């Protein structure tokens, strides 16, 4: 037997408590029994594992947190409720947890701790996708990771100013992404694998990509006054990463298979299984992102394959020597029959890159 | 190996060029490559047909002639861009060139411009109509003829008018018919 209370906790928190306590019994039936009165609760069961207790006990901590407005408490609460949502198969409490996640975000927000909120959302998106087979919902972790990187940019912005309207722009844009994906999570739990989810997953991403362009350009507009080559390297390497993650995300929505490599000066992106409409989308999208970022791009098309490589901040000699090797890469893939052979060919170009670059 | 050295290309022009070259690549795209630097563009292709090479050359020039505010540049664009549509085998690419032409036609100004504008539209309607086969085809043929007299009339108006204001009501009616 285990017995519990939270000393005169506010009645609103009991809404969580009662649901999660009822949430323990679902599989076992007549052998499981529990009790409560007046905010004190009990379970009469010997067979349950420690972790089954830790659903309730962490929810008890999450309730204790919920009765105070604080970004650290929010991050912990979303984390613990995420551990509950990871650990248990009942979707109803996850649906309610998403409502609480929205409520917490709409009642308070400051950017620094949104990183963990977005990470928690990313795992939730990952788990929900893994529990439903939707590839977009799994891939959305890339956009959540862009958003988490953007919180690294918002934290990095403290190098530039003691707080400013740049951080205000950043948190608002991130906040939109949060509310939008949180509503996409709510929608996915009410209408799983539906066309309405798929179109929401077509809709949301652009603002994140654009915000990341904007905030990186603002950090670049500070970095050009600092003149520090390691920070100008941070601009190059974050820029190309953000390109890479975004184009990986957008492409993978189409159901094509995509392969990604990166080497601080260059990126190799390889795609197999394409159809004309996907090509006309992908190649145009790549330009639409690349032009906004101010990055060099090179592409080839042939058959079922598209091969792609990039260069930020390039010298006129640097892009030329890159153009040699990436034209070699542009030949290498051509005859691939399957993605395991694309693996083997791309390993041979990575080993060729270990010979020269 | 064919290649197209390019300067000062715009977003719509990249969109067009990349669309039409992929439009060629699904017919005979044995291997093709394209590049962007300073946000501007470069291309290479393994020896396609001279008329397709010219189609690309034309599409480049025509697309940029559509960014200019000059009515003569707009006229050259409105005709040469219809010649891009004349070269297409894909109905979506016809729609795409059509909406570009529709935005470009919404810029039209005065009789000398208008004649070539509606003339270009009238060719395009003809090139749509003559192969359509589905139930709107018979209507569309006569619709192209219906546009044709308006061109002949806009031309006779252009030849005759001494620059008095009354032409404005007529060109507005023709603009509405055109769009």
């Amino acid at each position: 037997t285990v017995t519990f209370d939270i000393t005169n906790i506010s009645h609103k928190a009991i809404d969580i408590i009662l649901k999660v306590v009822l949430g323990i019994a679902e599989h076992e039936g007549t052998e499981v029994t529990f009790h409560s009165e007046r905010g004190q609760l009990q379970i009469e069961v010997k067979n349950l594992h420690e972790e089954d207790k830790r659903l309730i006990e962490q929810a008890i901590e999450a309730a204790r947190l919920a009765d105070s407005p604080d970004p650290e408490s929010v991050a912990r609460a979303v984390e613990l409720l995420t551990k509950v949502a990871k650990a248990s198969t009942n979707t109803e409490l996850i649906q309610f947890i998403v409502k609480e996640l929205l409520e917490l975000a709409r009642k308070l927000t400051d950017p620094k701790d949104l990183a963990k909120v977005l990470d928690s959302i990313s795992e939730l998106l990952t788990e929900l996708a893994l529990k439903t087979g939707d590839p977009t919902a799994a891939l959305a972790a890339m956009v959540a990771h862009i958003a988490e990187l953007v919180v690294r940019l918002a934290l990095m912005a403290e190098r530039t100013h003691p707080g400013s309207e740049i951080v205000k722009k950043a948190v608002k844009l991130v906040q939109e992404v949060a509310e939008e994906v949180l509503e996409a999570a709510q929608l996915m739990l009410e209408k799983p694998n539906s066309d309405e989810v798929a179109k929401k997953l077509e809709e949301v991403a652009k603002k994140a990509i654009e915000a990341c362009i904007e905030l990186q350009q603002i950090l670049e507009a500070w970095a050009k006054e600092r003149g520090d080559q390691d920070l100008l390297r941070e601009v190059r390497e974050h820029k190309l990463q953000i390109l890479t993650i975004a184009v990986a995300y957008k492409a993978a929505q189409m159901g094509v298979t995509v392969l990604k490599h990166t080497h601080g000066w260059v990126v190799f992106l390889v795609i197999l299984g394409l159809h004309k409409q996907q090509a006309e989308q992908l190649l145009r999208f790549v330009h639409r992102v690349a032009h906004a970022l101010g990055v060099t791009l090179s592409i080839t098309f042939s058959g079922d394959i598209v091969v792609i490589a990039v260069t930020v901040g390039a010298s006129e000699e640097e892009k030329k020597e890159v153009r040699k090797i990436v034209k070699e890469i542009a030949k290498q893939l051509r005859h691939a029959e399957t993605e395991e052979e694309a693996k083997e060919i791309v390993q041979r170009v990575i080993e060729e890159w270990q010979e020269e670059g």
